[PDB]
């Protein structure tokens, strides 16, 4: 009854953790087959859940990759002029029932909420690691994630499920066929033949040329309400250690820089109604400064938004060809992740069920719907209107359902249950967090805190102090870290 051939059309990391997690999950008894002809990338917390899944220490794969860890993102510039603020991977103190920035919010102890109620933003400042000499962890509350090269990382999987037995096929697919009910027969190579499975995987990305090529399956834009639709990246070499992603406000977007070991990638992601690709590469090239003069630039057209349908007849889209919005949370490698993994969880017998299609196409959807509001209000409340483009994020449509959870927000700091109600990745402290840094919406902290024992909130902003200071003294950075791991 089960299944007896994969066929994964495409390489990158995509395919290649598609590949890599299928031999994890159901080992020799199926046949996987890739076939498929340096970028720094930024990871989501679930993603230490990949390689654990895969059985791969931090040890083993992130020298190999160029990886750094990511305890946040830092976002400069959102609010207002010289300002900034950490997203951290951080999950809520909370006192009372409280969360810590309420009480925060009530009685402000600086201008920094970061700083007062978090650890981990002073822990990137000071360029720390998140692992001591003696090897553990500092402290999960701290649910954090990594930078790699994204190449690196591909060929690390590829080398990891070949020799697992998944079959490799280096060649370019020229066609794809369809059956007599509309279902793939088999893809066409240059010079292998045609490939045949039981289940196609498309890897293509943007192009998708199995789901939204052969098959036709429509694609919902979400351009209406994120209008970035370009980027122009280049890569520098490390002077930046900085343990988190920064992503700095721009004109008409926002700048990444995304530190690897001894290589920084940075990129313009922006809207080309606003700003044309040799003026975003102008900025670029100023905001990277000399070591960008003579860096080759490189322009991408982005594909945002999601397929209709993500499984459909015999195949799964996996990575750009199933949907995509602008990296601003890291998100890409997420969204592989909980495709491959949902993609096991309802994997079909020889029966296809069509209800697991369904389950599957609306659990993906709602993960992609999801990250487009919270991606949307990034723009809505950044407190910046300081031309055209940052008035408009403001009056464009706005995703059903965020107009009443703002309205929810400025009154009492988002939780689970005033935030999008289905599986999106973020976590309600994710949505405090972007809150309170991008400053531009009426919050209010909770009357009732007025009537409250303050006691145990002012004892827990003077330990977040201590347990700050404590962690400065005793924490390797980054570089002390990764020195100690390549002498053992």
């Amino acid at each position: 009854p089960m299944l007896k051939n994969v066929v994964v059309v495409g390489g990158g990391t995509a395919g290649w953790m598609t590949a890599s997690y299928l031999t994890a999950a159901f080992g020799d008894r199926i046949g996987v087959t890739l076939v498929e002809s340096g970028v720094g990338e930024a990871t989501f917390s679930t993603v230490r859940h990949f390689f654990e899944y895969l059985g791969l220490e931090e040890k083993e794969w992130m020298p190999a990759c160029n990886a750094t860890y990511k305890l946040a993102i830092r976002f400069e510039n959102w609010r207002e002029p010289g300002h900034h603020f950490y997203h951290p991977f951080e999950r809520q103190r909370v006192v009372d029932g409280f969360p810590l920035t309420d009480w925060w919010l009530r009685e402000p102890r600086s201008d920094r909420f970061d700083k007062d109620c978090f650890l981990v933003g002073t822990l990137c400042d000071d360029l720390k690691s998140p692992r001591q000499l003696n090897g553990e962890l500092f402290e999960t509350q701290f649910p954090y994630a990594y930078h790699f090269d994204a190449t690196l990382v591909a060929n690390y999987l590829r080398d990891y499920a070949v020799a697992r037995g998944v079959k490799h096929v280096l060649d370019d697919v020229q066609d794809v066929a369809l059956d007599d009910r509309g279902w793939i027969s088999h893809v066409v190579t240059g010079e292998s033949g045609n490939l045949t499975g039981d289940l196609f995987i498309d890897c293509t990305g943007f192009r998708s040329l199995l789901l939204g090529k052969a098959l036709a399956e429509p694609f919902q834009s979400y351009q209406d309400s994120l209008p970035n639709d370009s980027a122009v990246a280049l890569r520098v070499p490390q002077d930046g250690l900085r343990p988190c992603t920064t992503a700095t406000a721009q004109e008409a977007g926002w700048i990444w820089t995304i530190p690897l070991f001894d290589r920084i990638g940075t990129g313009y992601v922006y809207a080309g109604d606003y700003i044309s690709p040799e003026e975003a590469e102008r900025t670029l090239r100023a905001f990277v400064g000399p070591a960008a003069e003579h860096a080759d630039a490189n322009h991408i057209k982005m594909r945002i938004g999601r397929s209709n349908r993500h499984w459909v007849n015999n195949c799964v889209a996996v990575g750009l060809s199933s949907g995509f919005v602008e990296p601003l949370e890291s998100t890409g490698i997420f969204f592989i992740q909980h495709a491959i993994e949902q993609l096991v969880k309802h994997f079909p017998d020889e029966r296809w069920d069509d209800g697991l299609r369904t389950a599957y196409n609306k659990l993906v959807n709602n993960v992609m719907d999801g990250v487009r509001e919270f991606l949307v209000v990034h723009y809505y409340a950044a407190k910046r209107q300081d031309n055209q483009y940052w008035k408009d994020a403001k009056t464009r449509p706005l995703p059903d359902g965020l107009a009443e959870r703002l309205e929810r927000w400025q009154t009492r700091l988002p939780d689970n249950e005033s935030v999008f109600p289905h599986y999106h990745g973020f976590e309600s402290y994710s949505y405090v967090c972007m809150l309170l840094g991008l400053g531009g919406l009426d919050l209010k902290s909770s009357p009732a805190l007025g009537l409250m024992d303050a006691a145990p909130a002012r004892h827990e902003f003077k330990l977040v102090g201590e347990q700050a200071a404590e962690l400065a003294r005793t924490l390797p950075t980054q570089y002390e870290y990764f020195a100690q791991l390549h002498r053992a």
